[PDB]
């Protein structure tokens, strides 16, 4: 057996994962019982699709039955085109772009061939999770903050799902120099712009890498830009207990954080045991020095090599096994290989149990199984920053507990009223008199109305009735004056 | 296939390469030019003249870029930004076809949100002669009025 894997220069840790899989599989009592794996794991710049294809074709020249990668999409699309040309399965693991919430590659790819790509990381569910959370809170106006690497192409349908609820959601790139945005908000804004955003910043979702969220939250708290009744959300795949607790500690106001995991038993032995076989502690046991150095792709590469081992074992059991045929690139004898289509027909229609829990594939080309968890706090300084779990969700079994508390709509608040008046002293006097800008009003009835507004949250604007009379019935029965405005429903 | 034929041209021998090709192929020819130092020149096309966008290639900044993009990068959404700033629309809706790269409206909102404006969105498809006309039957009249 020979296997080829093409990894980004940052993914070099996945070499040790591949060697871990080989060391386990060369001792596994159930899988590849007659065989041993040989490997030529190769590192390339994940931004260079040509070099990735070149090394993949060198591995094919060495002879391989299936292809593996853990690389940037910019190369993955050309590895997919190579798989379309040669009909070689391409088990692809994406890596997060500086930790941005993941999005599919969206690259142009030929429709004239079956897709040999096998995304071992699941499709993005984050947008449906956000939509459901927002619906359960029943929000209507808020801002989504994301890093400059964020890309809605993976979640294109999210836009219509939100828009059909009528939401006025603002989307804004947070600059990498986060202070540039925050100081822009702090120094340049008039009172109206500041109130506009502070009412907006009552609800926000940080869809960004956790370090950027930490820095933004820190500087916002130093600038006190969180409104006193705000409730924010954070969501990423690349979040842990330490990230949740640091984000809560740095924040003030109410905070929500959404994070990913796998639907698996938590005990280390049940992380490691798989049938009679056991996964090496290097990946399954958090005590291992390498486990403290792991990155997300290191969870998937092991299950990928295990999947290839299971596929080869099945091909041996069916006696469909074939020689390690060498295949060549950039020659007009290069043609799709039937052994590779049979390898896809084996790998794409099966699965394994591994570090990801249970890994399986279909003509969707992607792992269906994933799990998500949400935590937060209750604000008010009698409770403040104490983290509680809200609950969990997964597409395999649905809701566990609840994703969130239900409903966050502030009572009576957000009301705006149009009010009509007549300038009778001392009840209503014009204070500031300027031509352009609207004028200010001071008087006994304004005092009473403010003593109501501050108690119930009324916003209002005032305009003088044009006819200047309180009014009487007329001969036709219509009312002139201030009562007229209330009869024709022109003012509230 | 593009890389194969470009390297067959290099086998025949060429002083420069020109292409008018899809973005992933363009990026593969670009990294080919970066590896072989043979010059490449890139032209872009789109379905039925749908609004273009930049290919979004994360091309490695470690070296000079051996592809000269003859068509310029796309800044249409910066024109939308400036027009909306001229009209000062406080609330509006944005429509996008099946082909437009929605990163452009993402960057539009990124730049609009410095002020902040209320925005709705909707997908659009060429079946408008049936898709929009069916709304009179399938929407509520309340929904139709709000639309």
């Amino acid at each position: 057996i020979h296997i080829g894997a093409i990894f980004d220069e940052s993914a070099k840790k996945d070499d040790e994962v591949f060697r871990t899989a080989v060391g386990d599989l060369n001792q596994n009592e159930e899988i590849l019982q007659t065989e041993k794996i040989t490997f030529s794991v190769t590192f390339v710049d994940g931004n260079n699709p040509f070099q990735a294809v070149q090394e993949a074709c060198e591995l094919m020249n060495q002879g391989i039955l299936a292809l593996v990668s853990s690389i940037g999409c910019t190369s993955a699309g050309s590895l997919q085109s190579l798989a379309d040309a040669m009909h070689i399965p391409h088990l692809f693991i994406q890596r997060s772009t500086a930790g941005t919430p993941r999005s599919g590659c969206g690259l142009t790819r030929s429709n004239r061939n079956d897709d040999y790509t096998l995304s071992v990381r699941p499709p993005v569910y984050l947008h449906d999770v956000i939509l459901r959370v927002v619906t359960e809170y029943a929000w209507q106006k808020f801002i989504i903050f994301y890093d400059s690497e964020y890309d809605i192409r993976g979640i294109q349908e999210f836009l219509d799902k939100v828009s059909q609820q009528g939401m006025d959601v603002a989307l804004q790139k947070v600059e990498n120099n986060i202070n540039k945005m925050i100081t822009t908000l702090f120094d340049t804004m008039r009172i109206e712009e500041l109130n506009r955003y502070r009412d907006t910043l009552r609800r926000a979702i940080l869809v960004m890498n956790p370090a950027t969220a930490k820095s933004f939250i820190t500087e916002v708290v130093e600038t006190n830009l969180v409104a006193f009744d705000c409730h924010w959300i954070i969501i990423n795949e690349e979040i842990n207990d330490v990230d949740v607790q640091e984000l809560v500690r740095r924040s003030i106001g109410r905070l929500t954080i959404i994070r990913q995991t796998f639907p698996v038993p938590q005990n280390i032995s049940q992380r490691c045991f798989r049938g009679n076989h056991r996964i090496s502690s290097t990946l399954c046991d958090p005590k291992d020095p390498f486990a403290q150095n792991m990155e997300i792709s290191n969870l998937y590469i092991y299950d990928t090599v295990l999947l290839l081992a299971n596929a080869f074992h099945k091909k041996l059991e069916d006696r469909k096994w074939h020689s390690m045929a060498s295949l060549s690139c950039i020659r007009k004898n290069s043609k799709p290989w039937q052994g590779g289509r049979s390898m896809l027909e084996t790998i794409k229609k099966g699965g394994v149990s591994g570090l990801t829990g249970e890994l399986e594939f279909g003509e969707n080309g992607g792992n269906p199984n994933v799990h998500f968890e949400i935590l937060g706090t209750n604000y008010g300084e009698e409770l403040g920053r104490g983290v509680r779990k809200l609950g969990c969700w997964n597409p395999v079994t649905g809701l566990n507990g609840s994703l969130t508390d239900k409903k966050l709509e502030n009572n009576m608040r957000g009301v705006v009223l149009r009010v009509v008046t007549v300038l009778e002293e001392p009840f209503v006097m014009v204070s500031e008199n300027v031509l352009g800008k609207p004028k200010k009003y001071q008087g006994f009835s304004i005092d009473v109305l403010d003593a109501l507004s501050n108690y119930l949250g009324f916003n209002y604007e005032i305009y003088v009735a044009p006819d200047h009379k309180y009014g009487s019935p007329q001969e036709d029965g219509t009312w002139n004056g201030l009562v007229g405005e209330l009869v024709f429903k022109r003012a509230d």
